[PDB]
């Protein structure tokens, strides 16, 4: 469950939030291939429940209604040309799973539901499952509210309703057999594995127990044997019964540490210098770097769910969150994650984003499509991070550096750090108020490489900054306080 069963040199997940199979597709094809992007994680693929208040939420796609591959997303067809087109180019599908619930129990009965399943929360009934009464956990809870209300309490986490949410009665094997039969449905499609949303709220050895009953990967793609990659949204900052560790016998677990620290550092908070990243991740108190998926942002908490957090880094931060990006992404801890985002009308009243819920772009609930402006970014409020070119680029460093030491880290004491990847690639960063001007040890070549966080290499030559690395691997960089972008980055295969 460990393995990611990406190709060989390819090293990162894109998050694809909210969008459409056939636009992940074409995306897989076009660019994602290309670029060497390792897989992309979708959104919820079964049936959810349509909330009209507010109108069309992200989040009603963590409420399901069925296990029927249908949502606003596409339907059956869609998500299965989806998966062998990625596939046949090299680019993996990982499916958010959402497994620990059903639907809220005070959402109504009826058939407002993406594929008109009719479902009765009230009476537990989701016939297009089925589901009933009898597999819930409504007289297993222990709290006098049937929901979560005390997180010093492991039991109650896992046997009572997360707001509300209908909890499945995993313990059963029926539940964890219905469980299976959807989530083999998909690995037969063609997924490589599964983001396994709210593990906290489960129990390990349940987890297990379904996980138990999982096929191999696809043996036209995938070598015989092979299992489907899992990690676990296990949020855990400290501080509570339930620990991240306690999910490593299924897979690895989300480091919702990692972006938290790395967003108070880069906002230069609470007496945070980038000169402390030199021992950055498990000297950080994190969990095994072979255990952690890692992200800056994710779809709850660049817009305050989950456990949120104000330091964040998120793509309205662009300057910051592109430095952020680019050192996770040249750090050798955890498996990266890059998030792909849509913009929506933010509007804070008191501290709050009231807006919090709005969902994907849309035309009266529809979806709109990704559509490609002339310079490669996305149109129709598509943010596209996955295609900023400081991202995609970093995206290519982590490939070309793979398996690499980090080594010649230097740092001034302050916020101006710089560090290698054995021989293969090279990164310096100035978040200080004065500009960065050094001659470092880069360990790289002689050469003249091109800087891949300002421009591109093509055709013998760069499009932005070169840097001029001489025979003794030394090489100068200067970069101002007042840049855009103030990071350099350069790799074996951005020399000339
Ligand atoms: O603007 C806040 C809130 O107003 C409406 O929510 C109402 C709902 O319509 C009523 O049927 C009843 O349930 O009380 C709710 C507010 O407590 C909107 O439906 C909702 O989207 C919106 O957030
Ligand atoms: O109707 C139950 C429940 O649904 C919503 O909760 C969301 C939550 O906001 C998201 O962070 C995510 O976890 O999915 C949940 C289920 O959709 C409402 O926000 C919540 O108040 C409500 O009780
Ligand atoms: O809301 C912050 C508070 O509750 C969190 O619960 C999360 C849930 O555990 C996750 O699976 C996430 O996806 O949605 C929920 C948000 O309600 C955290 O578990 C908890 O540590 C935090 O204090
Ligand atoms: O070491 C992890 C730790 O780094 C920073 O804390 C210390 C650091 O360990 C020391 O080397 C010292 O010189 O500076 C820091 C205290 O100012 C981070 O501040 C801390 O959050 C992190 O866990
Ligand atoms: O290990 C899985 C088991 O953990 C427990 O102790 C729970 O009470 C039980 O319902 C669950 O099946
Ligand atoms: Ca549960
Ligand atoms: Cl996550």
């Amino acid at each position: 469950q460990y393995s990611p069963n990406t190709q060989q040199g390819r090293t990162s997940i894109v998050h694809l939030f909210e969008w459409r199979w056939v636009d992940i597709a074409l995306e897989c094809e076009r660019y994602l291939a290309p670029k060497g992007f390792g897989g992309v994680q979708v959104s919820p693929p079964n049936e959810n429940v349509a909330i009209y208040n507010p109108f069309r939420p992200w989040w009603e796609r963590y409420q399901p209604v069925s296990y029927k591959l249908c949502t606003r997303s596409g339907n059956e067809d869609e998500f299965r040309n989806m998966v062998t087109r990625c596939n046949n180019v090299g680019v993996r599908i990982y499916v958010d799973a959402v497994i620990n619930h059903m639907c809220g129990n005070a959402v109504s009965a009826g058939t407002s539901s993406t594929c008109g399943s009719y479902f009765n929360p009230g009476s537990r009934d989701f016939p297009a499952v089925p589901y009933s009464g009898w597999d819930f956990n409504d007289g297993k809870c222990k709290t006098g509210s049937g929901d979560i209300e005390n997180y010093n309490d492991a039991t109650q986490v896992r046997d009572c309703r997360l707001t509300g949410l209908l909890d499945l009665a995993l313990e059963k094997d029926y539940v964890r057999s219905k469980i299976a039969e959807y989530m083999n449905h998909l690995i037969d499609i063609g997924v490589a594995g599964f983001r396994l949303d709210a593990s906290k709220h489960m129990w390990p050895g349940d987890i297990k127990a379904i996980l138990d009953k999982l096929h191999n990967l696809n043996s036209n793609w995938f070598p015989a044997g092979s299992k489907p990659f899992i990690y676990q949204e296990v949020i855990d900052l400290g501080g509570e019964p339930i620990k991240s560790s306690d999910y490593f016998g299924n897979g690895r677990v989300t480091e919702f540490k990692y972006g938290a620290k790395l967003g108070t550092v880069i906002r230069k908070w609470n007496g945070e210098k980038m000169s402390y990243l030199k021992n950055w991740g498990e000297g950080w108190g994190f969990m095994p770097s072979d255990r952690a998926l890692v992200f800056v942002d994710n779809h709850d908490n660049q817009r305050g769910h989950g456990a949120g957090g104000a330091s964040i880094l998120t793509f309205w931060d662009a300057r910051l969150y592109k430095m952020a990006v680019g050192f996770m992404l040249a750090h050798p801890y955890g498996f990266t994650r890059v998030m792909s985002s849509y913009r929506w009308p933010r509007q804070f009243q008191n501290g709050n984003d009231v807006n919090d819920w709005v969902g994907p772009p849309n035309n009266n609930g529809v979806i709109k499509e990704v559509t490609i402006n002339p310079d490669t970014t996305c149109g129709n409020d598509w943010v596209c991070e996955h295609r900023w070119r400081q991202i995609r680029n970093m995206v290519i460093f982590r490939n070309v550096v793979d398996g690499q030491p980090f080594t010649n880290w230097y740092d001034n004491g302050s916020n101006q750090v710089a560090f290698g990847r054995g021989n293969r690639g090279f990164i310096v960063f100035n978040n200080d108020d004065w500009s960065f001007s050094l001659t470092l040890q880069t360990g790289l070549p002689a050469g003249t490489y091109c800087d891949v966080i300002s421009g591109d290499k093509i055709n013998g030559n760069c499009t932005g900054i070169k840097i001029y690395v001489s025979d003794d691997g030394k090489a100068h960089f200067s970069i101002s306080n007042s840049a855009e972008d103030p990071f350099i980055a350069i790799h074996a295969e951005s020399k000339l």
